[PDB]
């Protein structure tokens, strides 16, 4: 599914993100 | 457009990168 | 070929890394 490296995560609630964390989305990576 | 988050960008010259601090172009990340 | 950033890799082997570093594969990145 998801992989949380350091501050950067490769759901989002899942691993403590919300989407206003989210940088990226391929058409993601949130980071905080 | 572009988006920084800490060392690493996700224009260059406008956040104050330049292309030696490229690290990958998909056909960009910045780093430095 | 590839490309060590921090603490974030853009082989494995030749740049400290192993596989057990790997986060994301597009069908890498690896991380330590």
């Amino acid at each position: 599914q998801a992989r949380l490296c350091d501050r950067t995560l490769y759901m989002l609630k899942a691993a403590g993100y919300e989407k206003t964390d989210v940088v990226k989305c391929n058409c993601a990576i949130a980071y905080k």
